[PDB]
């Protein structure tokens, strides 16, 4: 069943790209404009927001998508160069895709967790002692995070199935 | 009369996609900017808005459109792969489309109801006791909700007619 | 003279589509941010704006354009399906186009009238008794309304001429 | 010298379209946001701005461009319809283009004049007695107005030269 | 060495167009929003900004680019008209391009100078006596100005080299 | 191994272009709007921001990308001109690309360093003595800076490998 696997993998990849490109930028538009802290100190909002969200989810997902698509670009460009052999590059391409997908999934888990809390406790200079800050659209961001995790997991499973179908002797050489 | 059914189904799908893509993003632009609560507590606006609208309508409809279109993409990609049999995949594609459409319609009803009230009563921390908040463009959003429900219902009816035409005997095999 | 009629109909349809798509969105961009009421009550602006303009003109016109273009799309897709008879679908398409155009024109008149006043008197909760609110760019919106009415009337007249050319005898059968 | 006339006319038309489409919308973006009146009365800004600028320049120019291009569209669509005679439609097209261009130029002069003053004196309700309001980017708007007038005048002269070349004898028949 | 000249000229023209189109509009986005004067008089900001920057740099550069490209458009359209002689049009086009480039460079120098100061002294009505105003991103605008001047100078030198290569006897005839 | 080098070089170039074009403009959107200084002096924010960030990172990277791509454009245009010899232009193109890449990398290091601090001490007129200002999203900008440096270094290494492969003897002649 190596064919249905490829069909599903292509469909899932396209689905993820479309969803991100269409909704992600709009969801995270006012992330910093609607972030508010209970204080009068100038500059506390900037510091607390930067501590709460070092990297936005949307940029991480864009980077992940491009990086995961890169090996296919390598293979296609190699094929173009060859004309005006290819049965070996394919195995290495598959292995690299598997490694990249797994690494990105693990990194997402270790960076963001599984939910976006509605409150944040911040104690960065210049804020005096510890202050409380309030996040914008926590529930939508939680839903987006869980959905992206599920899609990435499906992709990982399909890639592992493909790699197993090839056989580890192909991967060895 | 299986041909007029397909014609109407295609026309309705295109109509829904066009309407959403052209007007939806503009209707819901200032959903959070124009949401106001009668209070002085910092952070009450964020909490009350997040409780009132956990997920925006437009994002739900975009997700629904992509998911409903997915099975046709699966079928087209399978057909492409086959060349450089297909009479069985079509039945499963139809069944999956029917199930997805019905599920999305039911989910929309259970999530949003049939109207958007102009007032909201919010009792989420940090708001003190219970406060009153006011929504932006409730009437336009109600009209949009009802129109989308009607279009989805028409799609469901056409899909059921198609599935009935194919037949239960054929579906079983 | 059934040819010049078709030429003019196509030209006016394209003209209307272009004008709307190019200027309408920009005209109605700040409709709600520049709407102000003389009061101190929170939430009175939202209620009064929603009562004054239940549906924006631009969205009504977009819906009208798509709906009016739908029958031609149905005819085209039926023609595509036929290859890989058509002289009867054409009459029904013409009749449906006539009905839709007339209905949309009448609806526009009954919804918006012929002018956009510069003042509004609002007595919706939470506003206390009666308040006075001030509209943004009333004159430009009045000009746009009248222009759209005139274009739609021209389209209706051309469609009626076409339908008369076809003849009642043919329409009946 | 009927050929260089056509070459110059085409080049000028393209030049005008490009200039408008590229810069006009950006010039007039903050026309109402940066318009300020010296008063405390709510709603005086809206009334005074609407009285000072009933129709924005950019929208008038867009309408003019589309209307002037319409007759060529009529001719092209007629030519397409003819295949799957034309030496007479051309003369009427030229005459209509001349009339439209002259009318639009005269209308622009009678609507806007030749300059945009930096101050405005406004006595519209609800403003008390007479107030003073201040315009945004008067000099750039004056330059744009004069440039558009010059380009339209060049177009009118070229069209008149073409019409004279065709001849009154031919035009009458 | 008439070929490398043409190659470099084409490359430089494309480079200038790309740089402007990509960064210019973003650099000058908040030119008026971030312009502030030290006063309490309503309307002083508008007058002082209009006096300081009668025409934005970006619009001047867009106009220059279109005007400089115009003669090539004239030549191409003439060539198209000729088919369904040309060795004399080309020299006239070269001369016109040289004149336009030199004129635009001189005009830029006389209009803007070589730097954008960070302070402005403004004494325009309604400002009382003389006030001080502060500009936004003076350094980036200075860098952009110098870069555009250098690119235009390179273009002028290449055009002069081409014209000299053609020879004076040939331009006279 | 001169083919895999070219494959990797093309892939990394495309990757860098995509990442910049997609995320850079959004990261640096509110650079000046969210920059705040602890003072009451009008005009201190503008001066301090201009001193802290003379040129935005995104514009520098756009300029670098276009300049690095220029030599390939020159070579392609020369090839087009040649038809309707080339083995010597290629070496000079490679050398120029190497020089440009190295220069841009060194310039980036000397201009921006390796991190974006969260605080800035500013003593520019009109600010009184020293003031403290707070930056927006320092961590994301630091990550972007480091990532761009790494990608540029990889490109430099690949270019040096290519140049070494061609040979010093060949480069001399
Ligand atoms: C369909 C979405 C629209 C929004 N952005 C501008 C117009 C349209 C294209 C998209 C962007 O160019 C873009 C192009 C390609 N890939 C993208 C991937 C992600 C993205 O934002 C997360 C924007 C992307
Ligand atoms: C026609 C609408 C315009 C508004 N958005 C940017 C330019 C144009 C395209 C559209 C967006 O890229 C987009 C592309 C494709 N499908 C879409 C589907 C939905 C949507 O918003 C709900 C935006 C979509
Ligand atoms: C020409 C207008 C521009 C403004 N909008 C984005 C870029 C360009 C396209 C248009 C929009 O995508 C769009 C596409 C197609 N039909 C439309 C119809 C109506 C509309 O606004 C009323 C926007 C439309
Ligand atoms: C080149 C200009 C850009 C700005 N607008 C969106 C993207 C690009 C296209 C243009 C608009 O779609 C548009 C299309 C066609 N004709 C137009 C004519 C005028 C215009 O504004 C006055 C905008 C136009
Ligand atoms: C690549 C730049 C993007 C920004 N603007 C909208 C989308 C893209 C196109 C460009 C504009 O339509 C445009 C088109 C063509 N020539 C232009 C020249 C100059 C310009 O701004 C100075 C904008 C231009
Ligand atoms: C894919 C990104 C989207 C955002 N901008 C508008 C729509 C889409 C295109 C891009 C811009 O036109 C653009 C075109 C080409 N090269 C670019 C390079 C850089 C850039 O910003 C740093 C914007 C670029």
């Amino acid at each position: 069943s190596t064919m249905i696997g490829r069909i599903l993998l292509t469909v899932v990849v396209i689905f993820r790209i479309l969803i991100v490109a269409i909704v992600g930028e709009t969801v995270y538009d006012d992330e910093q404009t609607m972030f508010v802290c209970n204080t009068l100190q100038p500059g506390c909002n900037q510091a607390c927001y930067d501590r709460a969200f070092p990297i936005s989810h949307i940029r991480y997902w864009v980077f992940q998508i491009i990086m995961v698509c890169t090996p296919s670009l390598c293979f296609i460009t190699y094929s173009v160069h060859q004309s005006a052999g290819i049965s070996r590059f394919y195995i290495i391409q598959v292995v690299f895709r598997n490694a990249l997908e797994i690494g990105f999934l693990v990194g997402q888990y270790f960076l963001y967790g599984f939910s976006v809390p509605g409150l944040y406790e911040c104690n960065r200079y210049p804020c005096i002692k510890e202050v409380e800050c309030y996040v914008s659209r926590p529930t939508e961001k939680t839903v987006f995070l869980v959905f992206m995790f599920a899609v990435s997991g499906i992709c990982v499973v399909l890639n592992l199935a493909e790699l197993n179908h090839l056989g580890w002797r192909k991967i060895k050489l």
